[PDB]
């Protein structure tokens, strides 16, 4: 799994289950082309976005919608989503964890690089 | 001060001196209209970005090069910058603190929201 | 301010008001000597905890009440206390600020240390 | 697994490996007792500190070395250790997960609890 994604909710002490999150790649018009897409399990976690093949050098975006997250607990947040942008492979393949942790007015993300 | 934002260094334990950061609106075809910019001071603090008049409702991203940051540290970050979306002013004027906390693979952000 | 201490909310977007705080510095048996205390302000701050001419090289704690803080918003929270343990004045007088960004379930800590 | 902690460097986008903690208990006459120790694996993730049986109700904390984890990287950090106290299993048996991202001058906590 070259590339996963883990939600944590801060203010439950759970995985962020059912969160939604969208994967872009900058494509060479500067565009943010659409790259992949899913909801994270009960685990909090989000597997299968990519493949070794398809998750080539370039820059990406990863964009956790956080809101709905929030707005179905009942809760108004303060973020529109959670974004985080990175240059991934290039210097040959890596294995990318992102994690996000969530409270309603704050996040934080960190990021778990690997060389297979 | 509508908007104001701090920027930290978990690395040294300091304020992060010298950050570039734009602030952008969305648009009504989903682009983003630039809306104001600057570098954080001595104090890690970036004030003076808006007027309580111009900041109205509205879609706002604040992009912060933090990538430029630790590369003049000599440090490779895993972010091209740590950007912060959110809402603001839908329920009328607030003032808006939004602190990031940076690491090289790791950033916090929160907002403290004041009403006036 | 030889050492403050600044507490913010992060469900709510707001600095932590009337939180309660001891500290503690290490005394030659292991045991934890009582130092210093008092609770935030409306800014989420607390200032005036020592002077420099007491605050010399220790080991320090700081530890924040913050389960009373979210049982008085009727929010069960996991942590009996955020506590931060540091020693300071080893390279003689810094100015120490201590954050934390407070959740039910999580809490972030960072330092800022300055040379007067 | 009642009991486990995970650890993150934000300074390396690693896993924090061969991270010492200690676990305590408070015992009835207010001091902490040894309870269970361990260090991180390759995976930056400590298992097997406790079991069903022993993890009985009460206040524990783990207290996590990362002044020789950042010292053994030629950095010289903030804190001498980070700390995590919290009530356990006072509704029944559960399931905890602590985790810790580290960086020299601050640390992020949050906690996973989940029922069997
Ligand atoms: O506490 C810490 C930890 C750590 O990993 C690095 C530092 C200092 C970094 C540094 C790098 C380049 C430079 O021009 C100045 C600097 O201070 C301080
Ligand atoms: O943005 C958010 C999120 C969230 O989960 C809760 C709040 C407000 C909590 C609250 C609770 C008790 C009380 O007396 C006052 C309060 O404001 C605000
Ligand atoms: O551990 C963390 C994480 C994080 O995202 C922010 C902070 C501190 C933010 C901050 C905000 C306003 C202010 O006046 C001063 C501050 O230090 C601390
Ligand atoms: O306090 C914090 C802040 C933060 O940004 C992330 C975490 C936990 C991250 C994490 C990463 C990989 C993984 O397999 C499991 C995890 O829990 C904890
Ligand atoms: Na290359
Ligand atoms: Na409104
Ligand atoms: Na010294
Ligand atoms: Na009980």
């Amino acid at each position: 799994c070259p590339l996963m994604v883990k939600v944590l909710d801060a203010v439950r002490g759970s995985p962020a289950i059912n969160v939604a999150m969208h994967v872009f790649r900058k494509a060479a018009d500067d565009t943010w082309e659409p790259f992949a897409s899913g909801k994270t399990s009960e685990s909090g976690e989000l597997h299968g976005l990519t493949t070794e093949e398809e998750f080539v050098e370039g820059i990406y975006k990863v964009e956790i919608d956080t809101k709905s997250y929030w707005k179905a607990l009942g809760i108004s947040p303060f973020h529109e989503h959670a974004e985080v942008v990175f240059t991934a492979n290039d210097s040959g393949p890596r294995r990318y964890t992102i994690a996000a942790l969530l409270s309603p007015y704050s996040y934080s993300t960190t990021a778990v690089v690997t060389n297979p």
